[PDB]
């Protein structure tokens, strides 16, 4: 159950990855197979429909396995399709956790800040180097959770009820602008500094998110490697705290923090330069790859 | 030129305050006077249309030559926040009155946003250190990046009032201000959005806050450490500002945390923030 926002011949569509060489255009698939048009035009709208959207999508996928002559019109090879961020335009800033792995800091309450929606970009998209502004761009591979069901004062016990699914984020950061403005917003909210994707995997496919593992490579070289079980604050705890006096809405994105291995962490620090390739891998979400322009 | 989001007979509409007891429903006024329907349903969408929307609005207002129908008494209309649902978090400046060399910048979630006359939740189980902050807010009317200070005002639509209500304990607890700044209903905004053509000298704007009638805050925009053009310049240095983006430009001294015994907000407290000629933003703290 891997959802995505794809683009093909100047149409943007909500897709479902089938086997990982094919993407189904859900609106067009619904139209041929069920002669219905109910599936909305964006993944955030779909997320708001909840479990029934996903059930509908499961059924479309199984009906697409049964033979018919018009596959080419709603089933496309991934090679031919540009993947945008699963949610190209969040309705609010991405909620980011700071220092949530033990050796990254090297915290009794979560440190929480945000990235502007203007940061959001997709798999394969160029990240601006922003050579005026900063010479301390840094990578941060993270597990992102997407809220699927609005709520406030959500307890830990039912936190996963409010989760839709998981994606990858690269929380790219200007380290000098962080220090300069004290609060992290400006250094966290440069244009194109939030690669997201390549897909949004529904939680029904990830029964054990504690066993999720994030891995970051820079120009092929492994930099980060952490496990979600090592998080200081678990996903349920973050949801409990975040929602204590605030409403979490369908489509809200929480970046749950980066492990150690960031560029600032090294003596000589390793900041990003033009041409650098960043690949972040979390199975079974896949790999989020971006290049510095 | 005072724009507003009003509610009447269960419908939300983009309005234009006429005298200051009447509000014109722009969509319905367009429909009667020109028999056209082009004006979008929200003020943020209207802002994105730019100068042409404002010109259109001027013309509708003068074409009040004899009303039903599309002209209503303010008495009859609920005023929401000019922009009920921002497309991103409200950009907030930290200490900008009184000594930083660079602006301290953070955000409030859109879920904070509420209107004139709306109840702010006390959030008694989360905090007992709710505090008020009266501020001048500037609304971007034309997107841009690397905006210079010289043409900063070209990217400004207009001005409103914000009350940047803050939980002071949650601020300290989470270091970064997001949590303590983004409790539900803690961003009263309005009562109107005055177009810049009606202000044009925002340096002379004066903010005043009263709590249960008692004057607490009183600052002038000329005393701001970082002026509006400078904030726009630095915010947009590597980042795109979009039409509809709201910048809260900081509060003067007089906040509740500032007093020995500190004065935090409790159930029943009335907060009135006045900036002429935008008017008065009034809210009450709700029950437990
Ligand atoms: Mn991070
Ligand atoms: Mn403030």
């Amino acid at each position: 159950m891997k959802f995505a926002t794809g683009e093909l011949y100047n149409r943007m569509f909500v897709g479902l990855i089938i086997d990982d060489e094919k993407i189904m255009d859900l609106q067009k698939a619904e139209k041929k197979l069920f002669e219905l048009e109910t599936i909305p035009g964006s993944l955030i709208e779909c997320i708001a429909e909840g479990d029934k959207f996903v059930a509908h999508a499961r059924q479309l996928a199984e009906w697409a396995k049964k033979p018919n002559d018009e596959l080419g019109s709603f089933m496309y090879s991934l090679s031919e399709v540009k993947l945008h961020a699963p949610i190209p335009k969040p309705s609010k800033n991405i909620i980011c956790i700071g220092k949530n792995y033990r050796d990254h800091a090297i915290p009794e309450h979560p440190m929480v800040f945000t990235k502007s929606p203007v940061t959001v970009t997709g798999h394969g998209d160029i990240v601006k180097s922003h050579e005026e502004v900063t010479s301390q761009l840094d990578y941060e591979g993270e597990l992102a959770v997407v809220i699927g069901k609005s709520g406030t004062r959500i307890s830990k016990e039912d936190a996963y009820d409010h989760v839709f699914g998981y994606t990858i984020v690269n929380d790219i950061t200007a380290r000098d602008l962080q220090k300069r403005h004290k609060q992290f917003f400006i250094g966290k909210s440069l244009d194109t500094t939030c690669p997201m994707g390549p897909v949004l995997v529904h939680k029904s496919s990830i029964q054990e998110p504690e066993r999720l593992k994030v891995e970051t490579r820079v120009n092929g070289e492994l930099r980060q490697s952490g496990s979600a079980s090592d998080m200081i604050f678990s996903i349920p705890e973050l949801i409990e705290t975040l929602s204590k006096g605030m409403t979490l809405e369908a489509g809200d994105i929480i970046a749950t923090g980066t492990p150690s291995g960031v560029g600032k962490g090294f003596t000589p620090p390793k900041f990003l330069r033009s041409g650098d390739k960043i690949d972040i891998t979390i199975d079974p979400i896949g790999t989020l790859s971006n290049q510095i322009g």
